[PDB]
């Protein structure tokens, strides 16, 4: 749980696009922690030395429950607010796991979302995120 931070000093992360499958019409958000009736893709803070892709993998198991077959690369996205920069990769969703950590931790939910409504609850408070599906 070290924060880990580009020379700029924005906060490193990686965030996974949770396809439902290799169609891509169907995308997994999860309640946000500060304000749970909001929705967030899933994602966080890359440990020292992590691969991005490992991170956003990682942080995808731990908050949505779920695992894939990982895919391309989407783009590197900073959020200037709030000073971070996130790699977002695509994952079509093999494994929906029951009582992940995020479950049982802090009630996280999980949802599916064709893309055009996850980009409609997306945009109020999390624009940068409805951007990673303008591609
Ligand atoms: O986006 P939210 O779930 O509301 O809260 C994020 C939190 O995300 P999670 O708690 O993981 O969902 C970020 O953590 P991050 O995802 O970068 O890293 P880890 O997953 O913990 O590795 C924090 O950095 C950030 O401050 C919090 O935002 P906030 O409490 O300011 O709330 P808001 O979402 O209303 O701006
Ligand atoms: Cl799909
Ligand atoms: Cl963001
Ligand atoms: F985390
Ligand atoms: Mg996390
Ligand atoms: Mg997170
Ligand atoms: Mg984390």
């Amino acid at each position: 749980q070290t924060r880990t931070y580009d020379g700029d000093g924005y906060k490193k992360r990686a965030a996974c696009l949770c396809f439902r499958s290799e169609s891509e019409e169907e995308v997994l958000l999860v309640s946000s922690s500060r304000h749970p009736d909001r929705w967030i893709v899933p994602g966080g803070g890359m440990e020292p030395e992590e691969e991005p892709s490992v991170a956003a993998v990682r942080e995808v198991c731990e908050e949505a429950g779920v695992k894939g077959t990982l895919g391309r690369l989407v783009g590197i996205f900073e959020n200037q607010e709030r000073k971070h920069r996130t790699y977002v990769y695509v994952l079509i969703v093999t494994e929906v796991l029951e009582d992940w950590e995020d479950s049982v931790n802090i009630g996280r939910k999980r949802e599916w979302f064709k893309i055009e409504d996850a980009i409609k609850v997306l945009q109020y408070h999390k624009p940068v995120q409805a951007s990673y599906f303008e591609t």
